[PDB]
């Protein structure tokens, strides 16, 4: 029936698709038996080729759907104006599954589970595209929009989607790309320092698109830099140029709604005022506020199990998840003290930013420990004091 | 574009030599003391918030690069265990040098007991006097590409307040801003001046009762210790000066009231008091 599995590779290894495919199939057959992350390989051919094999969201006997990528170490690249005296235009670039973003998919957590939504979005996209929907009969326009409080892992989430679909589309793409021009001329807004540059960017996009053996993620954070609100005030000190900015963006999006392999992901800080078109030129809207207690506790679990995994938490302990702690009947016992304290930590950790959230432990160990010789049961209380100080600096900005 | 070995005696002692307003010694320890903690075990990078990039900004020449240097010093001091030696590098905006420079930096990285440091002056001032563009992007790519090396430490120095573009410091993970130096450091700069002046009877002697000298004497307000109070006087509202204006001050004082080949220091002292009085009537 329905089973789909991923394959992570070592850089210097250079075996072909089919060979590693057969190898991982043989491992799946040898096991034939929740998720699991194959990283320790009896088979030395695997260790020579494969790093990890994961179960991405017990039965095994199903249609083996394997996908073998290779993380690339090239992080930056050139994308700016090239005529003369032009470097700082700063259109950040990436190649597809290149290393930087490994595991970053399952990194984030959102109880709304926009993940699955966003995923089978593009899945069903290609589905229709295969069935050759007569476009103008039933039409959809390649935009996906999110927004919320700043720093909420938004750009992160975009890139995660990119990587994950990537692994889902080596079958259909040799590679792909990622664009991010955001914040460079997204805070200047001068004469065509917006417009002309948008034309240039979508020129570059247009060209870099038509590789049908390549997928395209156009990522535009800071969309609130690309809205004019249609002059909510009759003070057009800088309303005129902004109008044209908006029109450029809309027009480019449209003109490129005719490329089989183009997905655009966009995010914004301000809740409102951000457009009248985009909001209505929006295949899918989304507001992603502060994470609930669930995601907070999950992020806690994650970082804690990592620092265990890093031996930085030296005594490797074990915790209990949300419904796991629900199962113990909230019995305050030996195992449960740390986990229930962590629950109350999340509780008194309400309304924060994933930025600050997965910032916490550094400044915690900083202001409280400054020692690799440290364990849990003190790390929690020190962390809590750190978080209180974090509240106090969030109020220190008034 | 220069070199330093760790604790070797070039800047031996520069550590305490820059007392700052707001514990940043013990604080900024935490930065690397935990950065290397996390850099050891290759923690969930994608998850857990770290880079290896020191960065502050403020009034230029405020012991910032100097604190970076004495910081590499104190880092080896605290942590010669994880690093039986290490290598500090002046990467100069004055500018190929970059290619073999980061090659040498790779050499530095080659060793587990080589506490690498990446010191760059005026990191964003790259866009001040602007074909050094490949210099720019080569340094950038090297930054983002040698971070994964655990013995790497990136010592960035803004030298520009909050006017920093994307490629550099929005990349940062830990930052700090500090205003004018304390009465102590103000005093030390005054001391530099008064030594330059007592170089040739320019202001003519009483050896300068330095800060720790002020402390050891148990505050015996006497012939010279009055400096302290007048120091504090000349540090009372001195909060807000710039190092440029700081060192400019004694010059201007001598300009106003001395008008002479030389006066006894005390006249100059009250003179600079009144000069700063002017300068913060502003
Ligand atoms: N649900 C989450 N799970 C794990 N990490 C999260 C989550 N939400 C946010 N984060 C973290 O928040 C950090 C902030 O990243 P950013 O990309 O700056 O946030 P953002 O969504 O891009 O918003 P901006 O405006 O682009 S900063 C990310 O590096 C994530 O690690």
């Amino acid at each position: 029936p329905t089973v789909h599995v991923e394959v992570h590779q070592r850089g210097s290894s250079t075996a072909k698709k089919e060979d590693i495919n057969l190898s991982v199939r043989k491992l799946l057959n040898r096991h034939n038996i929740g998720d699991y992350t194959w990283t320790e390989f009896d088979e030395p051919f695997l260790t020579r080729n494969v790093q990890s094999v994961s179960i991405i969201d017990d039965l095994s006997a199903c249609t083996v759907a394997l996908h073998i990528f290779q993380l690339n170490e090239d992080g930056p690249s050139s994308e700016n104006l090239e005529e003369e005296t032009e470097n700082i235009i700063a259109a950040n670039h990436w190649v597809l599954p290149a290393a930087e973003f490994h595991g970053l998919w399952d990194s984030l957590v959102y109880d709304v589970e926009v993940k699955s939504h966003l995923l089978d979005y593009v899945m069903t996209t290609l589905l229709f595209s295969d069935k050759n929907v007569n476009s103008n009969l039933i039409t959809w326009n390649r935009v996906v929009l999110l927004h919320g409080p700043p720093g909420t892992g938004k750009t992160s989430l975009c890139k995660a989607l990119a990587q994950k679909l990537t692994i889902r589309l080596s079958s259909r793409y040799r590679y792909g790309q990622l664009i991010e021009i955001n914040s460079h001329s997204l805070f200047s807004k001068w004469f065509s320092e917006s417009g002309k540059l948008v034309t240039k960017m979508f020129q570059k996009i247009q060209d870099l698109i038509d590789d049908k053996d390549a997928l395209v993620f156009v990522l535009i954070d800071q969309v609130e830099s690309l809205t004019a609100a249609r002059n909510a005030c009759r003070a057009g000190t800088e309303p005129s140029d902004a109008i044209r900015v908006v029109n450029a963006v809309l027009t480019q999006i449209d003109q490129i709604k005719r490329h089989s392999n183009v997905v655009i992901l966009t995010t914004s800080n301000i809740t409102e005022k951000i457009d009248v078109a985009f909001v209505d030129r929006a295949d899918i809207k989304q507001y992603i506020g502060p994470p609930s207690a669930a995601a907070i506790f999950k992020i806690y679990l994650s970082c804690l199990e990592e620092l265990m995994k890093c031996q930085i938490i030296y005594p490797r302990q074990q915790l209990l998840t949300l419904r796991e702690l629900e199962m113990i009947g909230f019995i305050e016992n030996n195992v449960s003290k740390l986990s229930l304290l962590l629950n109350d930590i999340s509780r008194k950790s309400e309304g924060l930013s994933g930025r600050v959230l997965r910032k916490l432990p550094f400044l915690a160990h900083a202001l409280y420990v400054q020692a690799p010789t440290v364990t849990i049961e003190g790390f929690l209380q020190a962390l809590s004091l750190a978080v209180d100080k974090q509240f106090e600096e969030r109020k220190k900005l008034a």
